């Protein structure tokens, strides 16, 4: 398999990355109108996941390391429709801090978004290094939404995620919304879609879901409250193993936060070899903690 060794941007340390975090966090606060006042947090979380979710454990292709989303093949992946909004948000940040690698910037955008939306602290490591256009993974490595629990389980084995990690990661679907023009699905998953909570699990268990067709002729699960779940989301309450874990997170906010933090860091670091003398993971302070 390919080896990708983390290489710290020359001379940089925690303070440098905290400044980048702060610039992203301040722009998140500033650009509040986006997507009918949802703001950019959810799309930045999705971007960090999609740049990581191309990874294949079998040969170490894809993954966040190479920053390959910047290349046309990947940014034009139909699975990535709408993420251009996140990329455009990050452009002025990259211009201000041209020394940060693209993979570091995209992954840090996700960490910053989660924390600024009052989610768990996500430790983050620097050292992703931009790789050439020919290292861009082909389209088709990101998951389909119209599938069942068996599909989800098998899909995530490629990313070395187990049942607990899958169910934890999926809690991010509390955030933002599906947009018909991007993915052929429409609607939010709950009421608090720019604040990071365990609402995804509570809504799965507590809403009265009806299997309906949307205006793109795709099936999705809809509630009277105006929420929606993808078939792959709903599969987490159809499969008995996933259901137990859904119930656990619906009943323990802290446990969900801790497990999401671990799985999300792991997702963002898949494929990267960290030297034994690499810096420890950074835990950034939020703007609120800094009084900014
Ligand atoms: C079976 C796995 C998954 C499937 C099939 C899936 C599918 C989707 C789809 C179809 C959308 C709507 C995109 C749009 O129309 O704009 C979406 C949105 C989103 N996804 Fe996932 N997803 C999966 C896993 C994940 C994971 C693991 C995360 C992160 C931990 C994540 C984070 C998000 C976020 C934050 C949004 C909202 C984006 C926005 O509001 O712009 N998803 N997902
Ligand atoms: C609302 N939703 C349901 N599944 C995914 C999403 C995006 O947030």
């Amino acid at each position: 398999t390919l080896v990708h060794v983390a290489s710290v941007e020359k001379g940089r340390s925690y303070e440098d990355f905290q400044k980048v975090y702060n610039a992203i966090a301040l722009k998140l606060r500033e650009d509040d109108e986006y997507d009918n006042y949802i703001g950019y947090g959810p799309v930045l979380v999705r971007l960090a996941w999609h740049i990581s979710g191309t990874w294949d454990k079998h040969d170490n292709t894809g993954g966040s390391y190479g920053g390959t989303y910047r290349f046309k093949k990947e940014f034009n992946d139909p699975s990535n429709a709408g993420l251009q909004n996140g990329f455009k948000f990050l452009e002025p940040i990259h211009k201000e801090f041209p020394w940060i690698s693209s993979g570091d910037l995209f992954s840090l955008g996700g960490v910053t978004a989660v924390q600024e939306m009052q989610g768990p602290k996500i430790p983050w490591r620097c050292g992703r290094v931009d790789t050439p256009e020919d290292t861009t993974p082909d389209n088709g490595r990101l998951p389909d939404a119209d599938k069942d629990a068996g599909y989800v389980r098998t899909f995530f084995q490629r990313l070395n995620m187990n049942d607990r990690e899958v169910v934890a990661l999926m809690g991010a679907h509390a955030l933002g919304k599906t947009h018909l023009k991007n993915s052929g699905y429409e609607g939010p998953g709950g009421a608090a879609n720019n604040v990071f909570t365990n609402e995804f699990y509570l809504n799965l268990l507590n809403e009265d879901w009806k299997l309906e067709k949307n205006d793109a002729n795709n099936e999705q699960w809809d509630s009277k409250s105006g929420y929606m779940m993808l078939p792959t989301d709903y599969s987490l309450i159809q499969d008995p193993k996933y259901l137990s874990i859904v119930k656990e997170y619906a009943n323990d906010q802290d446990k969900f936060f801790k497990d999401f933090s671990k799985a999300f860091e792991k997702l963002l670091e898949d494929g990267i070899t960290f030297p034994k003398d690499a810096p420890s993971p950074f835990i950034f302070k939020t703007l609120e903690e800094q009084g900014l």
